[PDB]
C-alpha cells in the first residue's frame, strides 16, 4: 500500500511496517521520514525551488518481499534521485545488489552490517550509522588504556559475533592484547564451566546478541561467579538484560550509539490524530493496534521517542544538500529545472559531490562539535558511542553514563568498580623482581618467565642476563658492576707474625759477626781464614732475610722489581762465597778467582730485568679471585732461580774429599756438613714453592731457614768456643 | 522484436542481432538456438510430454540495453526455468548481477571471461567454454616439455591482457619458468626496440588482442627480426594475422577451441528461404543485407558456418538433461506437469542436480572420448584445445595442426621450426663444465653463474665445492678424491750415491782393526792399551755406519723401530769407551768401571722405547705434501740425543791436561786431538739437522764422518807405522 506523492523530482524510501504493525522500529520512523520534507520543501534556507515529493513503500523485512516491490522504483528508467534506508542488515543487502544495476545512490539510515563496506561490489552505499567494525578498534583501545591486556572472549552464533570477533582479534594484536579462550554459544550454562580454567583471565570481551546475551548472565547467577563485564552493543541500556542479576552483573561497562533527539517531533509526531492525517495509508491501520481497540489520542505517557529518529532527519538531508549544490553548480541562473536536471546521471551525482559533503544538523547545537555529518571514504559516518556504566549508586541498578568518545577515549575516570573497587589487570606472567632478571617469553608472546640468573652476572636486557666480566662481582642491579680488588696481607693475617721474628735473626746474623770483622781479627784463627772474604761471605745472609720483606710486604711495582731481584743475589752468596773458599782450602794469592765468579749469572738476571711483567696481574679462580699481584709467571721466578741451585749443586762436591781431614779446628766438621746441610732445605722448599695460596711461609720463613743455618752451623762454630 | 513462442515450460535467450545484422556471431547462432528446440521437442529419446517453448530477446551488444529487457523476463515472478546465454564478457556479467537476484540459473554458450568463475559472488553461473585462465596453464605446461625456461612476455592493454598475464606468470613459477621482461601496447613499433636489449630470450609469449597483434608482426617485418612466436588465442587460425609476413612470421605455434561441426545444421539451415520463415522475426530482415537487395537463396558457396554452432546446441541440452532427471526423480509416474512442476524452486535445481550432470553431444561419434559434457566444481567445461602451426610446407603458409591436449600435452612432434629446423632453449644461465663446478645462483634464481673452484676441491653440490681432505688431490670429477702417498726415497736419487760410498769405509772399519785384533796382539803397544777394550771400543763405528742404513732405507714401522734405537748406540762409543780408558790413563783392574756406564743413558731409552709413534705419519705443506714417514717430531729424536752430546762434553776434559806428556808414543797427539776433532762434527750437524727436506746427508754422512774421524784420527794413527 504505496503512497506516491508528487513533486519536482520524488524520493524513495522503505521502512518497516511489518512483523503486525512495528512502532518501536518501525512506523515511527516513516512518520519522521514524512515530517522532514515537510520542513524542507518548507523552509527556503534549502532548495527554492524544486518542491520535493515521496514514493514510499513498505519493506515487510523479508527480502525477496522487498525485492517485488523494488521494481516498482526502477520502471522508470516519477524519476527517483536515491532511495533512502533499508532497515535491516539483510534488505540493504538486496537493495544493494540491484541499485549498482541502474548507477543509483544510496542512503540507508539505520543500517550497521560490516560486509557493507565492501566497496568493491557496492558502488552505490552510504550509510550513515557507523559500521560495527569499529567496536573491534573502540574496546580494543581502552584495554591497553586500562593495560587489561590478556582476555578471554565469547561470541555469539551468526552474523553479528562471528564478524565482529574475527575483526576483534585482528584488531587487538596491533595494541598487544592478548587472548586466551574463544567460546561461541549456539552449551547452556557450561559455557562459564569451560571459562573458568583460565583463571588469571578476569576481563570477559562480551561481543553478543541481546537474547542469547541474557541466558548466559541469568545462568550465571548459578555459579556465583561475578566478573568484569565489558560487553560490546548488545547490552546497550537495555535494562532488561540486568533482570535480575545486579548482585551477580555488577560493575559492567558497555557502548550504545549517541542521539540527541529532535525536541520539535514530539511537537509534531504527538499532534497527530487519525481525523486529520489523510497523507498517510498506515495511521488508521496503527490506530487499531495501537490500544487494542475496535474504532483517545497520543500523549506524551505512551510515546517514548525512538532513538534513531535523528538517524533519518540526518540522512534525508545528505541528500537535500547535494542536490542543493547540483541545482546551483550545475545550472547556475536557474533555480527550477534547467533542462540538465532531466537526466540526472547518478555516477556524477555520487561520486562527486555526495561522498564528502560537510553540514550540520538541524534541531541542534554546537555546530562545530559534533553535527558535522561528514563521511568518510567508504560511506559510513564517524563514530559517536556512549560508555554507559553499571556503577550502581545504591538505588538498585543506576545505568550511569561516564562520557562518550569519537576518535580518542574521554572517559570520566571514577568507574572501574569491580570488587569493591579494583582495577583488575587480568595478566598472566606478572613480571618479577630484578633478583629474577630474566624475564624472557619462552615461546610465545605477552605471558613471560622471571628466572634468577647467573649470581656473576647482571641483566642484559628485559630477558637477557650476561656476566659483567672476568673479576668484579655485579651491582645492586644490572647496572655497572663493580670492580676487583687483590689480596692485602700487609697487616698481621698471621702471617706478618712469623716472618718478623725470624728477621730478629737476621738482624742477630751482623750482630755477632761484627765482633771479629774489626774489633777481633787478631784472633789465631781469623788469620788462618779469608778475614777479608768473610765479611762479603756473611754480608748476604742478610739480604735474604730482607728480601723476604723487600717481596713480600704488599703487591707493589717496585716490588715485583725487588722481588724478581731480591732473589737473584742470594745463591752466590750461598755457592760463590763458599765454593771458592773452599777450592783453595782443598790444596793465597788465587783466592781472589771468586770476585768475578759472582756476577756470572747475576749479570744474566740484569738482561733479564726488563723483559717480563713489573707491575701486577690478577689471576681468575672459580668466578671469585683476582690476585695475580705482579705479572708474572710462577714457573717463571722458578726457572730464575733454576741455576740459583746448579750454582750451589757443586757445593756438596768439596765436602766428601775434606769430610775427613780438618786443615783447622773444625773446618771439616762445622763447614763439611754445612753444604749437605745448606742443600737439604735447598731441594726441599723448591716443589713446594710451585704449590701455595699465601705463599709467604714457603718464600719468606724458608729463605731465613737457610739463612739461620749458614751462620751458624757454619761460620758460629768458628767463635762459639773462641768467646 | 522478440518472439514468445509458449509450451509446457519456455527457455530464454539473449543473442547479438546488432551491430547493422551481424551474421558471423550473431543471426547463425539464434537460428541454431531454434534448431535444437525443432529436435528436442520433437525427438522422444529426450522429454516426452513438456512441450518446451521458447521467448527469446535482440541483446544488442551494449550493458544498459540488455538490462532494459532483461527484466521483461523476470516480470512472470511464462515462467523461466533458466535463460540460455551471455555472449561477450560484459554482457553476461551484466545479467549475471541480476539473476543471482531471482535464483535462476544462468548457461551462457561462448562467453569466457575469467571473473565468471569467481563463484562467491555468481551462484548462478555455469558456462561450457572454458575459462582463459587455462591458457595460463596450458603454455606454461608445454614450455618445461620443452625447456625454454627463460622466456620474455607481451599482453595487450584493457580486459583480456592484463587477466591472463597476470594469471601466467602465478601459473609459471610453480613450472621453473623465468620471465625477462613485461611490455604493454596501448610503443608503435619501438616496442620491439626495447625487446632487443634482452638477446638470450628468443621466446616470444604472446598474450594478445586480435587488431592489437596485427601493428606488431607488420612492423616486425621493418627491423626483419624473426623469434619463435608462441602465440595465445589472439592469432588463432585467423589467416589475416599473417597477412603478408610469411618470411617474418614464419615458425610460430597458436592456440584455438576444438569443436566439430554439426553436419545436418547444414542440411537445416541451407534449408531456409524467406518464405518458409515466419516463426522468426529477423529472417526477413537479414535477407536484404545479406545481400545489400531491395527485395536468389543460401547456397553453400555463402553459408562458412561457424565454429561455435556446435556450443550452443551442446549447452542447450544441459538444461534439457537437467530436467527430463527432474520429471522422473522429483516426480515419478507423471510424465507432465505434476503440480511440483509448478514452484520449480532454482536453488535445488542448479546446486543439485545440474552442477554435475554428464552426457553425450548430438550428432558426433566417441561417445567415451571427447563428448562427455562434463562440468567442474565452477562451471566452465574441460579444455579441448588445438595446438596449431604455421609449419609452411611451401605453398606460401599452410597452417598446420599438429594435434591436440585436453590434460596433458599430446603434440605430434615433429612441428619446431625456427630458423631452419632449430630447437632453441633461449637459457640464460648455459650451465658450464665440472671445471667450473661452482655453478650458483648469486642472487635470483634460474640464471646462475658457474666458476671454476680450487684446485685440491671437488665440487660439493651442483653449488657447492669442497676440498676432499688433507693429503689427497681431487678426482677427474667430484667423486672420491685421490689417496696421498710418501716419499719413496728407495733408489738412488742422487741420495743413494753417497752413503753407498760411505759404508765402503764403514766396511773398511772393520777390515784394518782385526788384524791387530787377534793376529798382532803381540805388538809393543797392543798390550800398552787395551787390547780388550779397544774391541768393544771400535765396534760401533760399524754401528753407526749400519744405522744410516737402518734408519734411511725406505719408510717403515720396523725401520722406525731401528731408528729412535740406531742412535742410542753412537755416543757410548764416542764417549764412554773414550773417556773410562782415559780417565785411568790420566793417573789396571780399575778399567772394569767403563762397562756398566754405557748401560746409563741407553736403558733410559729401553723406556722410551715403546711411548712415541712408531710406525708412519704424512705431514701436510701448502696444499701439496704428505711425508712424516714415522710418527715422530724434528725435536723428538733431537732431545733424543740430547744426553749423547751431554755424554761427550766432557771428552774434551781429559785432552786439556794430557795435551803434552804422552804415556805413548802419540797418544797425546792422535788421541788429544781427536776428542777435539770428535765434537767439532758432533756439534756442527746438530744445528742442520732441524732444517732439512731430503733429510739424507744430514742424517747419514754426517754420521759417518764422526766415524770415519774416530779410527782414522785416533786409532789408526798408532797402527800406521807399525805395519
Ligand atoms: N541495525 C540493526 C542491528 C542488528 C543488531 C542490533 C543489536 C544487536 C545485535 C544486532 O545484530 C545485527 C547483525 C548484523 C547486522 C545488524 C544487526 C539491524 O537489525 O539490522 C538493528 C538496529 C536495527 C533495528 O532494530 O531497527
Ligand atoms: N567470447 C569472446 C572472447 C573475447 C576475445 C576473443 C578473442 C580474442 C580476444 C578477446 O577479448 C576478450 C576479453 C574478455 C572476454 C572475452 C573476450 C567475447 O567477445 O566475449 C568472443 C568469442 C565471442 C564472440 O566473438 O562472439
Ligand atoms: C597501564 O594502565 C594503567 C591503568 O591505570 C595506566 O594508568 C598506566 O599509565 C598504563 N601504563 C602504561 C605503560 O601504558
Ligand atoms: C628438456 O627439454 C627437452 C626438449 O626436447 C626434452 O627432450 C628433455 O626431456 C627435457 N629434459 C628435462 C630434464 O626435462
Amino acid at each position: 500500500r504505496e503512497i506516491k506523492i508528487e513533486g519536482d523530482l520524488v524520493l524513495g524510501g522503505l521502512f518497516p511496517i511489518n512483523e503486525r504493525i512495528n512502532e518501536d522500529r518501525g512506523i515511527q520512523r516513516l512518520e519522521a521520514m514524512l515530517f522532514a520534507i515537510d520542513e524542507i520543501n518548507k523552509d527556503d534556507y534549502l532548495l527554492p525551488g524544486v518542491k520535493l515529493g515521496v514514493h514510499i513503500l513498505d519493506t515487510c523485512s523479508r527480502d525477496t518481499y522487498a525485492l517485488e516491490q523494488s521494481l516498482e522504483f526502477v520502471r522508470a528508467s516519477l524519476l527517483i534521485a536515491g532511495v533512502i534506508g533499508g532497515s535491516y542488515s539483510s534488505v540493504s543487502i538486496q537493495v544493494a545488489n540491484l541499485l549498482r544495476l541502474f548507477q543509483i545512490p544510496q542512503i540507508s539510515y539505520a543500517s550497521t552490517s560490516a560486509k557493507l563496506s565492501d566497496k568493491s561490489r557496492y558502488d552505490y552505499f552510504a550509510r550513515t550509522v557507523p559500521p560495527d567494525f569499529y567496536q573491534a578498534k573502540a574496546m580494543a583501545e581502552i584495554l591497553r588504556f586500562f593495560n587489561w591486556t590478556y582476555v578471554s572472549t565469547v561470541a555469539s552464533e551468526g552474523d553479528y559475533g562471528e564478524t565482529g570477533i574475527e575483526a576483534f582479534e585482528q584488531e587487538a594484536r596491533l595494541r598487544n592484547i592478548c587472548i586466551a579462550t574463544a567460546e561461541k554459544v549456539g552449551s547452556y550454562d557450561s559455557v562459564i564451566r569451560e571459562l573458568l580454567q583460565k583463571p588469571n583471565a578476569r576481563v570477559v570481551v562480551l561481543f553478543m546478541r541481546s537474547d542469547d546475551s541474557r541466558e548466559l548472565i541469568a545462568a550465571a547467577s548459578r555459579a556465583n561467579a561475578s566478573f568484569t563485564w565489558v560487553a560490546s552493543d548488545g547490552w546497550g541500556a537495555q535494562e532488561s538484560i540486568i533482570k535480575g542479576s545486579e548482585h551477580v552483573a555488577y560493575g559492567a561497562i558497555t557502548l550504545e550509539l549517541a542521539s540527541q533527539p529532535v525536541r520539535q517531533f514530539d511537537r509534531y509526531f504527538q499532534s497527530l490524530n487519525p481525523y486529520n492525517n489523510h497523507r498517510n495509508p498506515w495511521f488508521r491501520d496503527f490506530w487499531e493496534q495501537k490500544f487494542q481497540c475496535s474504532l483517545l489520542a497520543i500523549d506524551s505517557s505512551n510515546y517514548e521517542q525512538e532513538s534513531k529518529i535523528m538517524f533519518v532527519v540526518n540522512a534525508v538531508y545528505a541528500m537535500a544538500h547535494a542536490l542543493h549544490k547540483m541545482q546551483r553548480t550545475l545550472c547556475p541562473n536557474t533555480t527550477k529545472l534547467c533542462d540538465a536536471m532531466k537526466i540526472l546521471d547518478g555516477k556524477k551525482l555520487y561520486k562527486d559531490y555526495l561522498l564528502k559533503i560537510n553540514f550540520t544538523a538541524p534541531f541542534n547545537p554546537n555546530k562545530d562539535a559534533d553535527s558535522i555529518v561528514k563521511f568518510d571514504t567508504f560511506g559510513d559516518g564517524m563514530g559517536r558511542y556512549n560508555v554507559f556504566n553499571f556503577q550502581n549508586v545504591g538505588g538498585k541498578y543506576s545505568y550511569l553514563k561516564v562520557g562518550h568518545w569519537a576518535e580518542t577515549l574521554s572517559l570520566d575516570v571514577n568507574s572501574i568498580h569491580w570488587s569493591r573497587n579494583s582495577v583488575p589487570t587480568s595478566q598472566c606472567s606478572d613480571p618479577c623482581a630484578p633478583n629474577e632478571m630474566k624475564n624472557m617469553q619462552p615461546g610465545d608472546v605477552c605471558c613471560w618467565i622471571c628466572i634468577p640468573c647467573e649470581p656473576y652476572e647482571y641483566l642484559a636486557d628485559e630477558f637477557t642476563c650476561m656476566d659483567c666480566g672476568s673479576g668484579q662481582w655485579p651491582t645492586a642491579d644490572l647496572t655497572g658492576c663493580y670492580d676487583l680488588p687483590e689480596d692485602y696481607i700487609r697487616w698481621e693475617d698471621a702471617w706478618a707474625i712469623g716472618p718478623v721474628t725470624i728477621a730478629c735473626l737476621g738482624f742477630m746474623c751482623t750482630c755477632m759477626v761484627v765482633t771479629v770483622f774489626i774489633k777481633h781479627n787478631n784472633t789465631p784463627l781469623v788469620k788462618a781464614s779469608g778475614r777479608e772474604l768473610c765479611y762479603i761471605l756473611l754480608f748476604g745472609v742478610g739480604l735474604s732475610y730482607c728480601m723476604t720483606f723487600f717481596f713480600i710486604a704488599k703487591p707493589s711495582p717496585v716490588i715485583c722489581a725487588l722481588r724478581r731481584l731480591g732473589l737473584g743475589s742470594s745463591f752466590a752468596i750461598c755457592y760463590s762465597a763458599l765454593l771458592t773458599k773452599t777450592n783453595c782450602i782443598a790444596r793465597q794469592v788465587f783466592i781472589c778467582l771468586g770476585l768475578i765468579l759472582v756476577q756470572i749469572v747475576m749479570v744474566s738476571v740484569w738482561l733479564i730485568l726488563e723483559a717480563p711483567g713489573t707491575r701486577r696481574y690478577t689471576l681468575a679462580e672459580k668466578r671469585e679471585t683476582v690476585i695475580l699481584k705482579c705479572n708474572v709467571k710462577d714457573s717463571s721466578m722458578l726457572i730464575s732461580l733454576t741455576y740459583d741451585v746448579i750454582l750451589v749443586i757443586l757445593c756438596t762436591v768439596y765436602a766428601f774429599k775434606t769430610r775427613k781431614c780438618p786443615e783447622n779446628f773444625n773446618e771439616a766438621k762445622f763447614i763439611g756438613f754445612t753444604m749437605y746441610t745448606t742443600c737439604i732445605i735447598w731441594l726441599a722448599f723448591l716443589p713446594i714453592f710451585y704449590v701455595t695460596s699465601s705463599d709467604y711461609r714457603v718464600q719468606t720463613t724458608t729463605m731465613c731457614i737457610s739463612v739461620s743455618l749458614s751462620g751458624f752451623v757454619v761460620l758460629g762454630c768458628l767463635f762459639a768456643p773462641k768467646v
